[PDB]
């Protein structure tokens, strides 16, 4: 986007500007703000189209050598300041600062122009044709320089030397406003998506193994860990300084720095679980996407699996040995698992018994059946603080079986109403065949006509999703479906393209089955067809009259006539044909608004084939008979009607 | 809402009455009642705009100082009362009884005066311009005062002295109608919130603890108990005299008061579980939001699992000691947790074997493997009545376990469809832009428009939403809508308050998307437009003629011309541009109604830019052209051509 306008007026600071196109003779003004338009004393409208010279602001007074000398800057294309006594809608001498900018383009084009103003009146001199008197115009003098004198010479009026001081700094001002015209006229991550990626296969990674390393407690894991911590930190200063620069930092400082910085920095290792809100990231940027909520259900689900999964050995180890009195307590699912497995525990001492590593297994084999609702019980809780975990874990393992059902029920959910509305339209439509007892031929062609469109459009409403498009774009969107009309007719080639775009959004785009007609033979014919696609036959009187390939144009010619018709000829397809018809009446609102484009249109478009002018011919069967009707070789009152026929 | 009629009627008893203006001279009557028409014998329409004083229903015999009298009470704003010979319309002599009370504001302000009436025909005396004879002029006199007499003085026709007595009555009656003559034209809870929630935790709270009581059976729990008994009590007296004061107390003994009695006054505290019909007030305030009946079935499945765990227990507990044989039968899930736990029962009597706390959360322990349908099987069941309630419990299971599981499928339906709908029109859009081959760019520019639309819009038909409003409220939607136009444009601070509202309904408004153009150069010109915020470019032959800012004006005078034009310029958008376009034929509709307003509009109206009025200009281009021309330095049928451009 080019916010040229917006750049200047932001930088401007009350100071007033016109703009005119560089271009163009006499350079004529394209804008001018209200600053300028109180400054000046004009309207906006009776601004523009005037020069950006200014010359209709000139007088008496006004030095032709300063108006040549802006010629020149403006023929040069110069950064350039002058100050000359120009005149207002009053007609007041009024002493203006104008700085000219030449304004170039990505084409590196001179393009526009910048006049900046300011009122220099009683910085020089007063010079008046009449007043009442000294006073008077010494005061309408310092009340035109107002903007000038008040907030940009503030201080000032305590100072002397103004001209040195104060008008020097409104010139400098006017020359960082020079620097700001750089705008030019012009308009002006997939590391975020595979730094979250990695940062997301990393917190899964700390998930697992923090819970591992809290409860079983080499070398290239703690290198890795190493790697887990760098990379983290290297994502907390990423969050800091990628888009949403110092205000995403102290938003950053609001919202997720605080749990950032405290989740990555010896039993506030469990304070390393809050590494998963950097999880919050992805899950907004996948929760519009539906299948991988699934995905994200499911790996959630073997998340919290290992993580009850280490709080049940958790529970287990804490259980075992409570006291100090050593006791086993003869009750524990460790306890009641290594007399399961094998190996119970001894003492010489007290000699563990199963391994870490079946232990873990056998306690994620456990929390997998709270969770997924199965509850074997082979290891099963039967101590106090085990069982109100086991309550715990039943009513979280609920809740997520709710969620994976929900989840897996609406995706059933969507990919079978897609088709089902498919499949009831299609039954309704069998149903009201077979309620009203078509003939099967019939019945059987309208269903396949419904299974060919379905299968073609794949249940699109395209002219609605045509008014989804705002007016222009849904114009450039039928401009390119008829292109198959506009690039080959010499029709069209003539036409302007608001004519292009106010035809193609007439432009119907019909899909003929073969053997289908179009236009039955004394159906009213409305509406001239441009064939893009197929081949058509043409009968009148059960003869083929005229066969219509690629790029011909059938129907009536309405703007000669004027006049509805009746189709002498019945109009049938031969092949699967792509027609782009246009009735008669929004043709003719086009004619009769493209008047210049109507006339070439009459003198370009030839009809394949008049839909109204019925062709006198004769059948060989008919002459046949007529050969035989040798062997064959009252009328008053009939003839005087064929007399009558004389009289038609 | 202010029903100062509805009063009047409903504590006037078939008395008539009529109101009147206060704040206007001559008094005009605002309203009559249709006792007011039968008694006067005249219609609303013709009573409406006269005088309350009823200077029409005067006469030869109405006394003049009975008239300044009125006139007196009128300025003074006095409630007064006389007596007065008027007429109707047939012009018969009927005393009336007016008394007149004037109306008080919210602002204190004399806005309305009340005038009631009554006929003292035949309570004063008889007086005739002309009639039939005595008895029939008393006639007609007694059917005059027949509301008066009958059903005022009822039993006063037994009684003598009717003036001292019945007359007096009516007057009291207008007396204590003036006491009620204060509705004065005007229009005339977090605690229960805070109630419901204190009691609804209190709920919970009895809820867990009665069967905790009846099955396991300090003193700060019997203190913090009868703080519940007190407080149950202060609701159900609240519940007795807050909204829905007599009939809703009536309505709640029909309703809930003998459940919410009974609930809080031995074995009777099983009676105590009855208070949850409390919670019934809150499940009707919590239906409607959705996402919190999760929470509902949560707690409700909590409650119920600590409910049928204290009922376990209860079973366990009537089985283990069922007889005098003192039998433990080797045989229950006591005996079986007994014998898991540790320390099995011995007797010595008989001492008892686990802890109650124990007991309790391995009792829940067990209801939670029933009702999450996990079922370990530590503690299962295995005697006759703990099995049937083991089905029972089972069943009960079943049907929490399936409400969960819907409730959290309509939950994630619900969630699911609100951004399934909009992915889906995305989907459909992309695959019919797929469909025609639509080149990239175009495919990119509207793809990046509906995004940029369902990003402003959040998906809302804003129109269909005007719809749902009625006509006012639109309208002053709409009002607020175009605000950005009516208290920015010098066309629009003349209007009517009913042009403006017959005017911002229809103003459409146009988010343009920067580099997207508006009026291409051709099409046709037939909606001027405001520019509340962007900014435009005017492109006439690929030259920029014209910046339009905030709050310009473009597209044509419509209502000077009458004409449909071409747009002779490109007019496309630099940057998010939000625009308030009228059509000429909506803007022609409001012109012709506002006769006077359209005036003022051509009068104020002033086009930032024409676009029907092409503008001549040359490029520098082309003088740089003709200066190198001076290197270059049969006409007949050309030139007759162009003395025909003499012709034209």
């Amino acid at each position: 986007q080019n916010t040229f306008l917006e750049n200047i007026v932001r930088r401007s600071n009350d100071t007033n500007f016109v703009l005119g196109n560089a271009q163009i003779v006499d350079w004529p003004i394209v804008y001018s703000n209200d600053g300028f338009c109180k400054l000046s004393g004009y309207h906006r409208a009776e601004v523009m189209q005037k020069s950006s010279a200014c010359s209709f602001m000139y007088g008496e007074l006004t030095d032709k050598d300063t108006v040549e000398k802006v010629r020149q800057t403006f023929e040069n294309y110069e950064m350039n300041s002058f100050e000359i006594l120009m005149y207002k809608k009053n007609r007041t001498p009024v002493w203006f600062f104008v700085k000219i900018a030449p304004i170039r383009n990505e084409q590196d084009k001179v393009v526009l122009f910048l006049c900046t103003f300011s009122d220099i009146t009683a910085f020089k001199q007063p010079i008046e044709d009449d007043s009442c008197k000294g006073w008077g115009k010494f005061a309408r003098l310092t009340r035109a320089l107002t903007s000038s004198r008040g907030v940009l010479q503030q201080l000032a009026p305590s100072v002397q030397k103004g001209e040195n001081v104060h008008k020097h700094s409104r010139l400098a001002e006017v020359l960082q406003l020079g620097s700001d015209i750089l705008p030019q006229y012009k308009q002006e991550c997939v590391f975020k998506t595979t730094w979250d990626w990695i940062i997301l296969i990393l917190t899964f990674y700390t998930a697992i193994l923090v819970p591992y390393n809290v409860s079983f407690k080499n070398v290239a894991w703690l290198v890795v860990d190493s790697i887990v911590d760098v990379i983290f930190l290297v994502d907390i200063v990423l969050n800091f300084h990628t888009t949403f620069p110092k205000l995403i930092r102290m938003n950053y400082l609001k919202t997720w720095f605080v749990i950032d910085l405290l989740s990555c920095l010896s039993s506030l290792k469990v304070v390393r679980l809050l590494r998963l809100g950097r999880v919050a990231r992805k899950l907004d940027h996948y929760i519009e996407y539906g299948a991988a909520v699934l995905v994200l259900l499911v790996c959630v689900f073997g998340l919290a699996a290992h993580w009850m999964a280490c709080i049940w050995y958790s529970i287990g180890d804490y259980e075992i040995f409570d006291e100090d009195t050593k006791t086993i307590r003869n009750n524990s699912w460790l306890y009641q698992l290594a007399l399961d497995i094998g190996t119970p525990y001894q003492f010489n001492k007290w000699e563990g018994g199963p391994s870490k590593n079946s232990v873990y297994i056998s306690s994620l084999y456990f929390t997998m059946t709270s969770l997924t609702s199965v509850g074997f019980g082979n290891i099963a809780p039967s101590t106090d603080i085990e069982k109100i975990f086991a309550v715990a874990i039943m009513m979280i393992g609920s809740l997520l079986y709710a969620t994976i059902f929900g989840n897996v029920t609406t995706i059933f959910q969507q990919m079978y109403a897609n088709t089902n509305r498919y499949h009831e339209m299609l039954n309704s439509v069998r149903d009201f065949l077979k309620l009203y007892q078509v003939p099967k031929g019939l019945s059987e062609r309208v269903m396949d006509y419904i299974v060919s469109t379905w299968s073609m459009s794949r249940g699109i409403d395209t002219e609605k999703v045509l008014q989804i498009c705002p007016k222009d774009m849904r114009a450039d969107i039928c401009v390119h479906l008829n292109r198959k009309v506009f690039k080959e007719h010499p029709a069209f080639r003539l036409a302007s393209d608001g004519c292009l775009r106010a035809l193609a959004m007439e432009f119907q785009t019909v899909h003929c089955a073969p053997g289908d007609l179009i236009y039955h033979a004394g159906e009213s014919v409305d509406s001239l067809c441009f064939v893009v696609s197929g081949s058509l036959e043409v009968i009148q009187d059960d003869e083929v009259v005229a066969i219509l390939g690629k790029g011909d144009v059938f129907g009536d010619v309405f703007w000669k006539e004027a006049t509805l018709a009746q189709s002498c000829a019945n109009v049938r397809a031969l092949t699967y044909c792509d027609l782009h018809v246009i009735k008669r009446d929004a043709l003719q609102k086009v004619l009769e608004f493209y008047t210049a484009f109507s006339h070439s249109f009459s003198r370009n478009l030839i009809l394949t084939y008049n839909l109204r002018k019925r062709i006198v011919f004769r059948k060989i069967s008919d002459v046949k008979r007529e050969e035989e009707e040798r062997m064959k070789r009252p009328d008053h009152p009939v003839r005087r009607l064929f007399q009558r026929f004389r009289q038609q």
